[PDB]
């Protein structure tokens, strides 16, 4: 701590400017910045994927006095003690994820008008088979959501991923890897179309 301010990440851009900057650049940079607004609290701003930034709030805790550091650093709901952990355990895990996710073939990116003349046209070559995917979503950058159909007479269902630290999170379920992702709605589409529930 202590220079954080002059960090070698370090670098005093508007908001506008910080994702400017990263567009010649590439995927998987970030920088640290002050708010003056905030004067206790920092904020960091990172690139995803082509025209897609994100910012995070840093807020510090733990301090007994204005010369006092905070020790204590929040982020991602998660508690740590070292400003260098939070960027190893953050950009090393993100970037894999983001990576591996995106370069997955289940991975389509087309918008709300192309998704259902995407899944119409596809369940109506199979209207008698399901049909499951997912993109990502533009109005809430980070989240995923999931879009799948029964038959052509089936109506579009739609749900929401909350994507963490710790793998995918979906409707209070956490699936380590993408494969068990995919069964997992497999499973429970089975289970649904026997409305059994539980037994």
């Amino acid at each position: 701590t202590h220079r954080v301010i002059n960090h070698p990440y370090y670098f005093p851009f508007n908001g506008r400017q910080a994702e400017d900057y990263l567009r010649s650049k590439e995927r998987g940079e970030f920088v640290i910045r002050q708010s003056s607004r905030g004067d206790d609290h920092l904020v960091i701003t990172w690139k995803l994927d082509k025209d897609l930034f994100q910012h995070i709030d840093i807020q510090e805790l733990e301090k007994e006095n204005p010369l006092a550091l905070g020790k204590v650093l929040i982020v991602d709901n998660q508690k740590y003690n070292d400003l260098d952990q939070i960027i190893v355990e953050y950009l090393q895990n993100k970037v894999r994820l983001l990576n591996e996710m995106t370069s997955s073939e289940k991975f389509k990116s087309g918008t709300k008008k192309d998704v259902v003349k995407f899944i119409e046209d596809y369940s109506r070559v199979n209207p008698n088979k399901s049909v499951y995917y997912f993109s990502l979503n533009h109005d809430n950058p980070g989240w995923f959501y999931l879009m799948f159909k029964i038959n052509a007479n089936s109506k579009l269902y739609t749900w929401n991923v909350k994507l963490t630290n710790t793998g995918y999170f979906l409707v209070n379920y956490n699936y380590p890897s993408v494969i068990q992702l995919c069964n997992g709605f497999k499973t429970l589409l089975k289970s649904l179309e026997h409305h059994h529930h539980h037994h």
